[PDB]
């Protein structure tokens, strides 16, 4: 089977293993043809190079026109989250305004957001000079890690980007993954991708790309917006609940067989319950993938495991005897404390 | 009920309640009335007053007569592990020997131990200026972590300590919390004693004394040691595995009414059988302290959690159902992976 | 709340709720006319009405005309079984052909069908004057009781019956009640129907007609026939595995909503995958049926219990551990017996 | 290994394999000498040889002497109870006195008794011509089934037995096993000894005769009486309360080697907590003894299974899903019901 990490000091083989460079823009790139921007994106593809597991990320200095590009995204998108984002990003929002530093004069710093996801769901944050393989990502998944950029849109204009700068993954995925559900959602669809065939990385990668970029709930009603192409794009968050687009049902076997449209918008954007439902399909078009062991996440040791034995399988069921033995003791506590 | 910290950044209120200092040494010490000693006895008090959680431990660079105090201690050491220690300690030194740098002619650091521990079992090993509180002391193991010193006996004969030193917690403790069930064993231990009355904490802190520091297991015919205590000290390592000293079962009830010798040897020495027959017999005893609440470790997050109502109570049982359901589809595979 | 019966015993006010006899036919029967006929029919209802828990079923002598009816029956309709059932109804006929006496010239008998059933799934039968509600019909599925009737056809036609009658329940129900997960599914079905309100025993006899009555299943490409109503009717069995007939899929959030024809085809099959996943899919639609409490069936008492406070959730997870307990030695034995 | 039943109907051979017979008074017997009780004698072990699973008891008549016989034993063990027993045979002889008939005047029946049983704890008694193994009368408790006696003492001087009459089974064993403690305790023990080699039955029916015949409990302060060779006995159960006699506490490694008296109070009455921490005792005692397979009681089917491969264990562990599905859901009814 193909290579994956079994520690997470093991990530940094995935982590540096970049198909293409931040630093390379394309032709139809604002700024194809600058010369002191392709040296500020330059500098950052060497900032991320330099990272090693253990060692603080170093803080990046914005200048003042990057400041004001992050100011204006911010001020012409969080005018319009109350009605259109969903209920977990909303409660989830003020806490980062408060303790990262989300406002319209301060660029949030890689530190203090892998600090505070760390401490409410178990993910951390490394920088990547962009752009690594589907299955380099999904094994980052898999031990709780996310890999974000740091630079920034050029400030040519603020409200286009055909790319994930840093105002993508700090206003559409960061406020949704200081949350339980959505942290084990993603990290399931990330552990059932390890050592599978490149044939069945492209299904999982197309499931991610329209549950947790492009996806929808509805949970109280009318619908809401969950994905973080929705939730970082001010075009696109409207059309999608504005009803002029196809919506159907979220299904994983069906689902996995699409077009993941990079510049225009979607021919359907899929919709779902809640985290736990859309887990519980994604469960179960798992084990439609073929492979010959299941794997465990040990996470005092932060580690894979292989249940391919019984000497394997003895020791997990163990452990979760002593979980049992916790919840049949918090029981006898309320009994006691009030009346049998 | 008494303050216990809720996170593992909390833990530094703990971890810098120091009692008595390191500096601060008895008047019967070998070197009380001495000049340069003392003064190398404050260099590591000032460096174990500046640890804070998330930077990594500063290495100290010990002299040459420190070196070869160590090297004397390890060197008499090693010709009786090997008939004396349990069966876990021998498994786990080698790789200490090859990893972290077990051997004369240098001291193995905090960094590369806590390194190797963490990988391992899920330890970690913090530098304390010396002698905090039992309860402080106990609230370390709850989150896995262990309060260690750094400095070294004093040169003048490298076989008598009436104290810990980096001596006692290297050859002593460590070898042997690289094992996951004396992991378990000692976290549950501290996990027990958290926001209990100091009438509680004490009977907690001498069943530790007696289990975790002066120890002894049977696993073939004849029994071996497991306590630091013992495996650190030459002259009561060959003592207690002797027709001269006293020895009967291990019983939480009758244990933890006992006196903790600090010069002379113990009179009894308390057989076990196994760390998971005496982690059932802890375990046991440990319904007894009064508490009003349960509390859960959260190992993604870090974090204890009180289990007192039904909505944390149902959110520990759903958690159990999704590692039941890989065990469940671990056994699956290996039957289509082979005959029914 | 409705009444629902507690116990096993207090079942024999709903076994004994009978809306409409057996022995009313209608002026559509064709024996309606009849004489010697209906001084059968009141015979049958007379003995049916006699039935107490504890004593065995008393046994029927079929005359000579009622016998060759049900082997007409018989072997006009198993020779297209082989074609048309599913497997486990394939691999449950021979089993009764062997112990019970499904065969021409012979008639089975409650008893040995039910002293058969009881001894692979738990299920048993228990003879009814016809047509009791379905509140009352489902609260018996939930102490794997079935409801079955004793009369046979009327000789004038063996083909055609506006009604159940003991060919329908010999050949259509039994032979697959005696599957362990056949009959989780349908004890499943019936728990979810105690106490609720008259607007959802309704949705649920919608979902047991359309899954337990008319069901189809496709479980090695083609799709085959596991319900009672197709299983025992030659007209209907042989027309819905044509191309001549509408088949969806099964969703208990839609199909609850349905004409239940008595009469004429059905212009919809529902078809599904496994009882497993029928199972899963009715247990999440199970939970949004209102009902202040849960039920819990205690098999080694055979009765229903209300879990509502704490004291009864901690008995059920107190008995979980001591199952788990079993698996976690079964596997340390196998490993023993292998090596580790 | 050794036959053992797998299926409550193959139990017919073990309830059927008597040593000697209930007709068979030896020298010493207070009847040797006469010729009507003899001659009725050989009624009982007659009736008790015509029993046959799924065939109601028949009833017996008790004479009046016989009648008288059980009213003074009643009358004359009744009065010390209320001081001498422990408390869950205390909240259970009422309602024995209110369903089955304990009273003077009336010998309570075995179908009664079962009918009582069977409704409380699964329990089910039926009539044995005396003394079987004592792996046949283990092999008994394994299903929940108890063999009983139907005859009574000879009216000459109503206190002395050396022998079970249906005296020491009704008002010894039954009130106790209507709990549902006990009765785990007692068919653990059972199934502990399916198919183990004669070495170990002893060992068994040792520790059953130590624990479950003539076992005390101290359970609010000052010990009390579980055991039926007490509760059953006026002589013993006062020479066991009043401190005469050693009172040892209870250990399966060390009471498996004692020496059974059958006319002779006996040396030392092992004491334990209560009937849960004597079942985690023997569970641990019953690692033990040499098997090469697990066994699993089916409480539908009401059947044996080994445990042996991965199919059937799997199949536990899928059970095991469903039933914490039910603790999963009732909780959250709680919340819901309640406040979050
Ligand atoms: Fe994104
Ligand atoms: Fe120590
Ligand atoms: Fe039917
Ligand atoms: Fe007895």
């Amino acid at each position: 089977v193909p290579w994956f990490p079994r520690k997470i000091s093991e990530l940094d083989k995935c982590s540096h293993r970049v198909l293409m460079y931040g630093s390379e823009l394309d032709a139809d790139h604002p700024g194809f043809k600058d010369n002191v921007y392709r040296q500020r994106r330059k500098y950052f593809v060497d900032v991320a190079m330099g990272y090693k597991y253990g060692q603080p990320i170093p803080r990046v200095e914005y200048t003042e026109e990057e400041t004001k590009t992050w100011g204006v995204v911010f001020r012409e998108l969080s005018k319009l989250y109350p009605t259109h984002a969903c209920r977990e990003y909303l409660k989830n929002f003020p806490l980062l305004t408060k303790y990262c530093g989300y406002r319209e004069d301060n660029v949030p710093q890689l530190e203090d957001v892998s600090m505070f996801l760390k401490e409410r769901s178990g993910f951390t944050v490394r920088p990547v000079a962009g752009y690594l393989s589907p299955r380099d990502f999904l094994a980052g998944l898999a031990y709780r890690v996310f890999h974000c950029t740091q630079y920034i849109r050029h400030g040519s204009d603020p409200l286009y980007t055909p790319e994930p700068d840093t105002c993508h993954e700090l206003l559409g995925h960061v406020p949704l993954l200081a949350d339980p559900k959505f942290a084990q959602f993603s990290q399931e669809i990330g552990l059932a991708s390890l050592g599978a065939s490149d044939e069945d990385v492209q299904k999982l990668a197309t499931c991610y790309f329209f549950t947790i970029e492009f996806g929808l709930c509805k949970q109280e009603g009318q619908l809401r917006a969950y994905g973080a192409g929705l939730l970082s794009s001010i075009g696109e968050l409207k059309h999608a609940l504005s009803d002029k687009a196809c919506v159907k049902a979220f299904d994983p076997k069906t689902t996995c067989l699409q077009e993941c449209l990079i510049t225009t918008f979607q021919e359907a954007y899929f919709v779902s319950e809640s985290f736990e439902e859309a887990k519980e399909k994604m469960r179960d078009f798992a084990k439609s993938i073929t492979r010959p062991f299941s794997v465990y996440f040990n996470p005092y040791t932060q580690s894979i495991e292989i249940l391919k034995d019984t000497r394997s399988i003895e020791n997990v069921v163990q452990d979760l005897r002593s979980d049992l033995n916790t919840v049949c003791d918090a029981l006898n506590k309320m009994n006691q404390y009030l009346g049998i």
